[PDB]
């Protein structure tokens, strides 16, 4: 049993049982009784080590315990758990030495009850999940198994807050092969939240580091402010302002209303979406001519300022032939009708973006070669046929920019000036690992190659879009398809995982523009309230791949956007401790209040 006191915090670490605990400002947190730090293969505790060494350490930078673990059959690794002098933070390092996952640090005890002490997780826009919450919240119920750099982990942190206002945030400083793990039992007494780490390309390769910061007199607002600061203290908090200094078009997205509609549909036979009764469900076409007149009419009706995202615009048809997604669909009016539509949009003060796809790599593609595809760490090629274009694998992001550069050249060759562009999935799904000797790529590398893809667009004054908003992309992404809450991605019938809190826009409102769902759910929540509280852009039309007081509703949300769209969301609060009735405050003092009993808002 070692003990360390440094810079206002105290660390405790048990020599023999491995359970560690920290304290600062008189609040103690502790590893749960009965959860071992583990390794996995086809589960061994750390204590399972044939040899275990512990060395007390004082460096000029902090103090703590280094531990070596050999054994298990031959394998070895190391942990370093220390207090940083400058700040008071505790840092946990797992250190390869030479295995499927690593679950370490072991989760902190946050049992139990007391409806007001909450877990904050980062699964899409925030989820504030109180310890007494009725519904079960597990990792199986979280997108992509709770994996950072995805929809299941918008930001590489989680946090636990007590009624006391005594919190800890946990920041993953090595996210690219990592995620968090959540166990909140239905109505549970406790919520346990823990970090997990996977090998990169078959091997734990690089050290993995978690940074804990204990907070006192703490808000959920404040917990997000800590991360924001961490991010900027590392130069990855890219504002719209910074983006705007390079491409002022960023400013033209404020106040805009979103129209998402498409041109061609063409479900293939091998596709999961194919049924033989009937075709015509499998084939549909709306022409450029029709979308022209659509956009015409929306202006005439007073829709206002608009951005048109255009699905299915190329010849093979929506979700077909990627990356050979050329030419612009003939049967809808070829390059010409497309050219004419784009012209028309600009001609009435409206913006336009293409829908494109560079991860999904179809066999039906004109240029398909298995030589350009992903190979997993076991050297296999992944295959599915979930989507419209049928059989596919994934294109190694190592080759992604080649294809972005080639395609958008062709597009521009035909007098088409894209305002924006949407490269699909990049910002929602995980980075691939690629083991192909001819283009080896780690998950870290994959996000950089995706960002290189975005940056080519930015270089051509073409704004940037993708599915969702995983923070890796923050420096190269202008806007998204949405940054919704988890509950908006489930049937409104589904029991929810917690209180919706805008944890993300708390961190990035002033960095990435998001359109929002405008739906009303019968017998419940109007999704306009969430757009408001999140100071976002409104959807007017949202035609899915698989007007009626709308304009009047949009123009409310749009107007607030123009005022606030680039500003920091400084505060979000729950009016009088009640989960419904929430307030969010922006940089310029604007307070959007939203009553969830009354379905009302106040601007
Ligand atoms: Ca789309
Ligand atoms: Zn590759």
């Amino acid at each position: 049993m070692m003990q360390f006191t440094m810079s206002g915090t105290m660390l405790r670490f048990d020599e023999t049982t491995l359970r560690f605990s920290f304290s600062r400002d008189g609040a103690t947190w502790s590893g749960c009784d009965g959860i071992e730090p583990q390794l996995t293969r086809e589960s061994f505790s750390f204590a399972g080590a044939a040899t275990v060494t512990h060395e007390r350490i004082e460096t000029g930078t902090g103090v703590g315990v280094r531990s070596v673990f050999a054994g298990f059959a031959d394998y070895a690794f190391e942990t370093y758990i220390w207090i940083e002098r400058s700040s008071g933070d505790v840092l946990c390092e797992w250190v390869p030495l030479r295995i499927d996952r690593v679950l370490w640090p072991a989760p902190l005890s946050f049992d139990r009850a007391d409806a007001h002490d909450v877990t904050l997780i980062t699964h899409e826009q925030g989820v504030m999940i109180p310890n007494s919450w009725p519904t079960e919240v597990g990792t199986d119920a979280v997108s992509f198994g709770g994996r950072f750099e995805t929809a299941g982990g918008y930001m590489p942190w989680f946090a636990q807050l007590r009624s006391d206002g005594h919190a800890y945030i946990a920041i993953c400083e090595t996210p690219w092969n990592a995620g968090y793990d959540i166990d909140h039992p239905a109505g549970g007494p406790y919520t346990h939240v823990g970090m997990w780490f996977e090998p990169s390309l078959g091997r734990m390769d690089y050290r993995r580091v978690v940074r804990y910061r204990l907070l006192d007199h703490a808000d959920h607002t404040a917990i997000c402010k800590t991360y924001r600061a961490y991010v900027n203290e590392r130069g990855r908090l890219r504002t719209l302002a910074e983006k705007a200094a390079r491409n002022p078009s960023v400013r033209d997205l404020l106040g805009r209303s979103w129209v998402h509609v498409g041109i061609k549909t063409n479900v293939q036979p091998d596709s999961s979406f194919y049924d033989p009764a009937q075709p015509g469900k499998n084939d549909s076409l709306v022409t450029f001519a029709q979308r022209e007149r659509q956009m015409r009419t929306l202006h005439e009706m007073g829709a206002g300022r608009l951005y048109l995202h255009l699905d299915g615009w190329a010849q093979p048809g929506y979700d077909n032939g990627h990356p050979d997604y050329l030419p612009a669909c003939r049967e809808a009016g070829g390059w010409k009708g497309m050219k004419s539509l784009i012209d028309a949009c600009h001609e009435q003060g409206d913006l336009f973006g293409t829908h494109d796809q560079y991860r999904d790599y179809y066999f039906a593609a004109r240029t398909f070669d298995p030589r350009n595809a992903i190979r997993l760490a076991d050297g296999t090629m992944p295959e599915h046929a979930m989507w419209a274009g049928g059989r596919q694998t994934y294109l190694c992001a190592e080759l992604a920019p080649d294809y972005v550069r080639r395609n958008f050249s062709e597009i521009a060759t035909h007098g088409i000036v894209l305002d924006c562009a949407y490269l699909d999935v990049f910002t929602c799904n995980e980075g691939d690992e690629c083991s192909h000797p001819e283009h080896r790529m780690t998950r870290r590398e994959c996000y950089e190659r995706r960002a290189e893809c975005f940056e080519y667009l930015l270089a051509h004054g073409i704004l940037t879009s993708s599915e969702e908003v995983s923070d890796w992309a923050v420096p190269s992404l202008v806007f998204c398809h949405y940054a919704p809450y988890d509950f908006q991605m489930r049937s409104p019938d589904a029991p929810r995982h917690g209180i919706p809190v805008p944890l993300y826009n708390l961190v990035y409102h002033d960095c990435v523009i998001q359109p929002w769902m405008m739906d009303r759910v019968a017998g419940g929540d109007d999704y306009m309230l969430y757009a408001l509280l999140n100071g976002g852009a409104p959807y007017l039309i949202r035609d899915a791949a698989y007007t009626e007081n709308d304009i009047e509703r949009c123009a409310v949300v749009a107007g607030l956007h123009r005022r606030v769209g680039m500003q920091e969301l400084v505060r979000h609060d729950l009016v009088g401790g009640d989960p419904l009735v929430q307030r969010s405050v922006f940089a310029d003092g604007t307070a959007v209040t939203c009553d969830f009993h009354a379905q009302t808002y106040e601007v």
